[PDB]
C-alpha cells in the first residue's frame, strides 16, 4: 500500500514505501546562531528575514509529523566549550570576518555548546523522544551519532528542512543521499545568507532525474501524509 | 617560508602553509561517463561543452603540479560490477532518466568500473604514484579510503577540480572541509549540468568569509606555486 | 517464524529473525599471505596448520550457505601497489620482523593487492555475484565501502570465518557489533597464530551475555539453516 | 635525532621516536561506577570488582605525569542517550537477559545512560577543563562519535591506552586506532577485565606479528623516560 507526495523530479519517495515507521523530519540548525538578532548570521550582516522564512512552514510541517508518529531529528551546528573539535581553518574564517567561533557576543561565545544563541528556537524546540544531533561540521553526518541513530531506527526516508539551503541542508542531504537514505528536500522549509544560491542548491536537487532525491513544499506534504493506520 | 594563492574571499591557503608534501591536487570524476560523447551525461541530453571546457584548464594545473613534486588524487564515481554498492534509488532514478546505471550504452554498462566509458579520459590520465580512488557515492570519501590516504600522506591542502561542480566537486570540497582539510576550488577547472548551477557552487564557497575554503583559477594558482626549495 | 542456531552464551540470532535474505556469510583473508607457504605469515615463522586447520570447516559451511541462497562475504588484507594507504607504523613493523609489506617474496610482494600470495586460496575461491572487500587494515569496515553493501542487502545478520581469529576475525567482529550487526563467529571455521590466543578470543566474545554476539560451530550451523520457500 | 624511547614489547616505543606532548595522548577509557563500582554494570553481572579497581593507582601516577608535562588528555565514558536511540536491540536485549538492562534502574541510576550518577568517570581519575571526553555508543572509541576529528585537529600521532576493559573497550578502540594509522602503546598495569585470563591474553595479541596493534609497557617505564617541555 504505496504512498506518495507530488514532487519535482517524481513522486516521492520513488518507491511509494512511506510510513512513519521509516521516515524522519530532519530540522537543521534552526539556532539563534543562523536566524536570530546578535548571532553567528546576524554579525556576519546578513539578511536575517530570508533565514526566518522558513520558521512557521517548518512549524506545520513538523506539528503534522508529530501527531502522525513519524520520525523527528534536530541538529545543532556547535562546538565543544575548549573547541577542541574546531578546525583550525574554520575558526579563523570567522574570526576575519568579525563572527569567532567562541569569541563572546550578544547571545554568548559564537556557536559554541551550551550558550544561548546556539540552541535551537523556540518555536521549534525538540520534545522529549526526538534525536537531537550535536555536529562540529555542515553535515550531519560527519563525526556524529546521526547514521547510527538512522540504522536502529531502521529510518529509510528523509524529509530535510532548515536553514541554510545551500550549507547545512545542502550538505547533509548529500552525505544521506550517497549512503542510500531516500530525501525530500521542502523548498519553503528552508533558507539561505543568498536568495540566488538557497534557491540553486534545489535546483540542484532535480538535476540528473533527482540525483539527491526530490522537491516538493510543506503543503504538498501534509495534504497527503499517511499515518500509522491505513 | 609561507606561501599564498591569490584567492577569493581571502588569500589561500589560510595560514599560508603550502608546500608539495602537504598539499594535493584532486582530479575528480574527469571520465567518458560525465564528459564523453556515449555516456552517462550524454545520454541525459546535458550539453557537453560546459563539461569539457575544464578539459585544457585541468591539464596545465596537472601538468605544473606534477612537476613540482604535488601530491596528485584522482576519483570514478562508479560501481561494482555486481552492483552491490549501488543503492537501489540512484539506480531507479537514473533508469527513468534513460540512463541506467549498469544498463548498456554505447561506451558500455553505464557508471560500471571496468567499462570503457567509466574510465578517466586520456588527457588527464594518471601515471605511477598517484591515487586512483574509487567511489560509489558522489563524494570521495563516503565508503572510500581518501580519507586514510590523506592522513597517511599527511595531506592537509586540497586543489579540486573536476566535474560536476555542483554535484561530484562540491561534496568532495564540503566533506573535506568539514574534516578540517583546507580547500580551494578552481572555478576554471571545473564545470556542470547547468551553467547557473555550475556558477551558483562557486559562489556557495566565498559565503561566510569562504565556508568550504577559498576560489582562485588556473593561471593564479600556477604562477604563484611553490617547489620544495625556496 | 523464528529460526535459532545453538550457540554459546544465547541462541542465535538473539531475536530468531534468520533468513536468507538478512544473514551473510563473512570470509576473512583466506589468502596465501595468511595460510599458505612462501606468504606474510609463513616469513614470520608462525604454525600453518593453525591456519590452515579451519579451511574444511569454512567449506562445508559455504557450500551450505550458497546453497540455501544466503549473502556471500569475502575479505582480503592488502594494499595499493603504490602503498598509500598502508600507514608508516603497519609497514616499518612488518619490515623489522623480517616480512615486509611490499616486499617481494616467493608468492611476490606481500600483502599488495594484486598479487598471488595476496590473492584467496583456491579452495575458498569466490564466485559471480559475492562482494569481495579489499581492506587496507585489521577490520573489515575501515577505509572500505563493506557497511554500504552492508545496507543495501539489508543484512542484518553476520556469521564470522577466517584468518586470524584474534586480529582480523575479532576486529571485523567489533565493529559489526558495535554498529548493531548481529554476529555469530564460528570457532572451528577460524584459527590464529597462538592458539592461546584463539581460544581467548572466543572466550571474548561470551562474557557480559555475549558482548560481541555469541558462538557456535559449523555442524550446529549447517543442521540449522533455513533455507528457502519453494 | 630529537628522539625519545618508551622500553616496551616488542619494540621500543614510538616506533621512531617521535614523542613529544603536542603529538600524543593519553587515553582513559571508560573508568565509570558502572565498569567498577559497586551497583553499576560490571557489579550487576557479578564480576570481581577488585580486578577493574587494580589499574586506579597506576592510571592515576601516568595521569599525573602526563598532565604535568603537558600531554593531550583524553577521557571516554560508554553510554547511552536517555531516550536509548543510540542502542542497538541486540546490545540491550544482552544486558537485559543477565539482569543488568542498559536503561534500566539501579543503586547508582538508569545502567550506562549519561547523565546517572553510575556512569560518570570515577572521582579519582576525574577529568580537569581542557581533556576532551568522548561519549560512545559502542566498544570502540571512534565508532559514531568525533574521537577521530579531534585527534586531527590536535595533530595527535601517539596514543597510550589505559582503562577497563581490557579485551573489550581498550581493544577495540586500540584496534580502531591502530587501522587508521595512529601509533599506540598499551600500558599493562593500567588496565583491568571481567576475567583475568582474558586480560592478559588481550595484551598478548598486541605484541604477535611485531606488534600487530602497537606496543606493550607499564606505568613505572613510561613515566621516569616521558620527555617533557623545553622551558
Ligand atoms: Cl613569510
Ligand atoms: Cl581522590
Amino acid at each position: 500500500n504505496r504512498h506518495f507526495i507530488d514532487a519535482d523530479p517524481y513522486p516521492w519517495p520513488y518507491n511509494g514505501a512511506l510510513r512513519p515507521d521509516n521516515t524522519a523530519l530532519i530540522i537543521i540548525d534552526m539556532q539563534t546562531d543562523f536566524c536570530g538578532k546578535g548571532g553567528y548570521v546576524d554579525h556576519m550582516g546578513y539578511d536575517l528575514s530570508l533565514v526566518q522564512a522558513p520558521i512557521e512552514p517548518i512549524k506545520r510541517v513538523l506539528a503534522a509529523m508529530r501527531a502522525k508518529g513519524y520520525h523527528i531529528i534536530h541538529t545543532r551546528e556547535g562546538h565543544r566549550p575548549d573547541l577542541a573539535d574546531l578546525p583550525a581553518n574554520k575558526r579563523w574564517r570567522s574570526q576575519r570576518i568579525g563572527a569567532g567561533i567562541g569569541d563572546p557576543g550578544p547571545c554568548g561565545r559564537i556557536l559554541t555548546r551550551g550558550e544561548p544563541g546556539w540552541d535551537i528556537i523556540p518555536e521549534l524546540y525538540p520534545i522529549e523522544g526526538e534525536t537531537i544531533i550535536d555536529k562540529p561540521g555542515k553535515g550531519s553526518f560527519c563525526a556524529t551519532d546521526l547514521e547510527l541513530v538512522l540504522n536502529q531506527k531502521r529510518i529509510e526516508n528523509i524529509i530535510l528542512t532548515g536553514i541554510t539551503t545551500d550549507v547545512c541542508v545542502s550538505t547533509t542531504m548529500r552525505e544521506a543521499n550517497d549512503r542510500g537514505y531516500e530525501c525530500l528536500l521542502l523548498e519553503d522549509c528552508c533558507g539561505a545568507t543568498d536568495y540566488g544560491n538557497h534557491l540553486a542548491a534545489i535546483k540542484m536537487v532535480k538535476m540528473q532525474g533527482g540525483v539527491f532525491g526530490s522537491v516538493s513544499n510543506s503543503a504538498a506534504l501534509v495534504e497527503a501524509l499517511p499515518g500509522l493506520v491505513p
